[PDB]
DNA sequence: GCACTAGTTCGAACTAGTGC
DNA sequence: GCACTAGTTCGAACTAGTGC
């Protein structure tokens, strides 16, 4: 449901901000978690309210869609380099673990309740923060319906950095806003693409080699 | 859905073995430790590694705002039948009063380190799980969920019935189709769950009280 | 859920007003005629237009593979209490007896017409329904649906309760939020949801005689 | 899940026979009811069985997907010449009553099945043969979770008329059949959601003046 | 606000495909 | 065939948007 676009030498992505799905919610960010908001109901004062956007690059078995759509605009008007799309790989190549591979693990610990052993289970994130303010974050969840694990890719935008401004205001009813895409952050979501997992790794480089 | 009754002196739970849902599924807790995995295993073995399968059952005390499913019937069942003594209940009751702090209280915290998987920084997402084991293989335990739409947690129960426990012996036997397996349920597993709902959050202490108290 | 109930002399059903659901909805009915209309109004009327306003309930008589629920727990709470008689029993089993021809059996024909729609030939799809009416206002009915895998059909039995015969009274009254109302069950209502069951489907009738066998 | 494609000078539909939904599944016709079948488990021995399409022709609000795709595809190639589009705009504003005007009607008869009156509820169904075999049909169904009516367009394909042929064997796994489709059938259904109902009608008149 | 319509998440139940 | 993985339909429950 997200709409991307070139315009203005810029790639831009228009995203929807009152109806909260898995994919697009908007969240009040206190002490590294996330707290979903209702854009319609309370108004807005800043700094504490991201987009999160649990990103694709494929659907349907296309490789034009949300990031990959992204990709081919930008390198088929000159934003995203030849020269980028090699260094990529080349960091691709590189990778040779992932964050799948550090799984979730059970510690024991000394501490009780009330009789009962505590233990504590442990999901690794990964995480990255642009100076521009937009993070990156990567999550191990456990595979529904099956064994082992998913990664997920998240980007978080600051509402600091969409237009409109939602200052001072509730969203108006199926407000969408306009977020130009820097190159930097493309990059970025690939490399976390690329780190996720090896089978995230190996179809965006089969994607990007496409790209050619 | 399970199904809880009398018979012969003791209360019996028929589970399924082979539709896992996020109910009741057959598990595998390696060597007792670890995260249960999910598995569809229908043959089951007759070695050391049978101990490792295990019935995981997120158990409830009420539907419908009834409480007269599952535990809550096991419960009522085993005090009718005096399997469940009220001196039992006194004790739990007096659990409950000195209950002050909850699962639910610890919630969920995120630690830094200083790892970098290829420039990305590594946090670690830290979940709260408590368990207690039975002297006859039993888990009870206990663990997080962030709620469906809200801020909180909401904190679930598990009992975890190795198969070595039920009947027909499952070793070296292939689960029928829709198999149903029994499992007579010991008076201290009863107990235990009380007391895992009663440690898990205030609400579910509040509940299983008022629970306790109407059936005295 | 309905909730079914023994109190003060009389099977009682509480039923929700205002989660709709395929279960459970407010419909609306006019002049009790016609295909059931369905509705989220909250607040209702006082005059004429309120005896429009049904609850339409598609009722089960088992849940879970076992008879104690809906009408089953109807049924198994008025024989205890001797409101369904022996010999009300008795009748109805003769009844199924009788028996040989059910609403699966007729189907679902497709008819040709003569009309043209701007080129297209236009035939007509044609659903049994079999429809009785209590004196006090109540519909039974009897629907079919294609089996969702199968080549067979499926029916469903419905009891459209009156929203008048309801207490509190929804005259003039909006429903409050999760309102649920109060409605004494007529013992000639549950007979001809029993009797509905066994015209249904040959499966059903062996379902219902079977259970009424077990409760004498 | 269709692939639409220009090929040959035809346009070309691939679909899939062995992954049955709501949308895409084979049936075998008898007496007009369409029994389900699966392709993997019994041989084909053939005029009896079709491939039944729920075909749609807009997707996320966009008019690039099955119907129109195929449209787009036909006019931008010369299949579909303006002459064609401007005579089923003339179609359509002809057309002043629907499928979804018949509605759905309860009928007493003077039947009873012991004691319980006998009641008929009547579902208007319209449908139109081509000389190739392919059936439309445009059926009435009590939308869901609403009051009023969905109408629902479906295309059914003989398997005689798709390649390869399944004659003699099983469906191999995940068999997709190739499927030329005709122009006339694009007129055809494109006539079919025109008479469907008055909204389906506002949405094709605007696609098709949209392909001006 | 009422009375919807439409969009979503979630879990149960079912089926086809995959690798050993 | 076993033991999954992935694709689907269906109903319950919830929320945002719409027209009067």
């Amino acid at each position: 449901e997200a709409s991307v676009s070139f315009e203005n030498g810029k790639i831009v992505v228009r995203l929807p901000i009152t109806r909260p799905t898995s994919k697009i919610a908007v969240k009040k960010i206190e002490n590294g978690v996330g707290i979903p908001v209702s854009t319609r109901k309370k108004s807005f004062p800043l700094r504490d309210y991201y987009i999160a956007w649990q990103i694709s690059y494929a659907r349907d078995g296309k490789y034009d869609y949300e990031l990959s759509r992204m990709v081919r605009l930008a390198h088929e008007h000159g934003i995203l380099t030849y020269n980028d799309i090699y260094e990529l790989l080349k960091f691709a190549d590189d990778v040779k673990s992932y964050l799948e591979d550090k799984g979730i693990r059970r510690e024991s610990t000394n501490e009780e309740l009330y009789g009962f052993n505590i233990y504590e289970d442990v999901y690794p994130v990964a995480k990255k923060e642009l100076p521009s303010g937009e993070f990156i974050g990567i999550v191990l969840k456990h595979k529904q319906r099956a064994v082992g694990y998913q990664s997920m890719v998240y980007v978080c935008i600051p509402l600091t950095n969409v237009e409109p401004s939602l200052a001072g205001r509730v969203a108006r009813r199926n407000e969408v806003v306009k977020y130009e895409v820097p190159v930097d952050l493309m990059k970025e979501l690939l490399k976390a693409f690329i780190i996720a997992s090896e089978t995230h790794k190996n179809d965006i480089v089969k994607f990007l080699r496409s790209i050619i």
